[PDB]
């Protein structure tokens, strides 16, 4: 199994969601970035695994569940079986990562991507070991009710460039943003 990664888009006031949707209007190329990064596997015959909370799963329109071309896993302690469309359901990120050692996943999974929300990010960033954060910095405030935990800059390095990721300011629909990659290995 490959590397452990988070991917998120974050407003200046650290917001990631409002009313079960994004706090900002749709940004087509931000979405394309999320889709390409989480879907692309370096290894033939393997797919990446996306791990998400329950509310994030239900924020995806039904026509797009599960996330195409990726193995989908949902975190919840209330659900007793994976929701319709999904096939994996774990009680915690710790359990999900242990699940990727069992045969049903060990030979199928390349990279692991955590795709939200708030408490999935929080469990990952306290997880020990090699971890990358792919953070889109949306350069405006947006009203939000779900937030991204602040990055401990004593644990993470900010990479100046990352392969396949442009590092200049992006802009669509009047909104400037920037792709950042953080990395730790404790
Ligand atoms: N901007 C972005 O990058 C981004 C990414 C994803 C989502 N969003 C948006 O953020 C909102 C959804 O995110 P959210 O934080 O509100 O909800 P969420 O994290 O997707 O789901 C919350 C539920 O999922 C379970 N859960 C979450 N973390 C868990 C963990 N570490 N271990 C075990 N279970 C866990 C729990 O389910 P149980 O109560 O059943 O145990 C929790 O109640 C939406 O508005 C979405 O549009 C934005
Ligand atoms: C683009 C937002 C984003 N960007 C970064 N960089 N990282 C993330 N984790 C992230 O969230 C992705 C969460 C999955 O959402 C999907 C996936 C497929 C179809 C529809 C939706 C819901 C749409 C986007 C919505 N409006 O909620
Ligand atoms: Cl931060």
């Amino acid at each position: 199994v490959g590397s452990l990664n988070c991917i998120v888009a974050v407003s200046q006031n650290m917001g990631i969601g409002k009313n079960g949707d994004l706090p900002w209007p749709p940004l087509r190329n931000e979405f394309r970035y999320f889709q390409r990064m989480t879907t692309t596997s370096s290894v033939e015959g393997k797919q990446n695994l996306v791990i998400m909370g329950k509310k994030t799963w239900f924020s995806i329109p039904e026509k797009n569940r599960p996330l195409k071309g990726r193995i989908n896993l949902v975190l919840s302690r209330e659900l007793k079986e994976p929701p319709q469309g999904a096939h994996f359901l774990s009680r915690s990120l710790d359990d999900a990562l242990k699940l990727t050692e069992q045969p049903e996943l060990a030979n199928k999974v390349d990279m692991v991507w955590i795709v939200g929300g708030s408490s999935v990010y929080k469990e990952a960033m306290n997880h020990p070991g090699h971890l990358k954060l792919f953070v889109t910095r949306i350069m405006q405030d947006f009203e939000s009710d779900t937030f991204f935990p602040e990055i401990d800059l004593e644990k993470y390095k900010l990479l100046p460039e990352y392969p396949g990721v442009l590092s200049d300011v992006q802009e669509e629909k009047g909104i400037k943003y920037k792709f950042e990659v953080y990395e730790k290995n404790d």
